[PDB]
């Protein structure tokens, strides 16, 4: 779907997934959440509120392993490390 | 070149690469580092001791930048990371 198309569905997907664990555990292994976090948003649209209470239903650690860009992140901080 | 000839090349950089920084710098920046890394050597063969060799002339953290798998290794890292 188009990015002025998904919001509506992530709006539904945050407003069903808070209440249904087995409809969580499905949308984290099937994988989408990581595509939700690959949809940009707006900072103060109703898209980023509806990804960030998406966000709120799982772990930060989750979150985070699902995150974009966060391993370039790690490398980058393996690059500026020395050892003793 | 095939394994069989690699081990040559491998001994020749882990004797001259201790003895010079320039060189130690352009392999790395060329990315030399990683290509060794994949290379794989019989627990015991002069190939594993000329890799070691090659290792030790860099921080072990830089050595684990370019080993196979590690952005894998940090990501578990995070996912076991509870900021505080």
């Amino acid at each position: 779907a188009p990015p002025n198309i998904l919001k509506h569905v992530v709006g539904q997907f945050s407003k069903v997934l808070p209440h249904d664990s087995k409809a969580r555990r499905l949308f984290v292994t099937s994988g989408g959440l990581k595509k939700v976090q690959e949809i940009k948003a707006e900072p103060g649209s109703l898209l980023q509120e509806y990804i960030n209470s998406i966000n709120n239903c799982y772990p930060e650690e989750i979150v985070r392993y699902y995150s974009p860009g966060y391993s370039d992140t790690l490398l980058q901080r393996v690059d500026s490390y020395q050892p003793l």
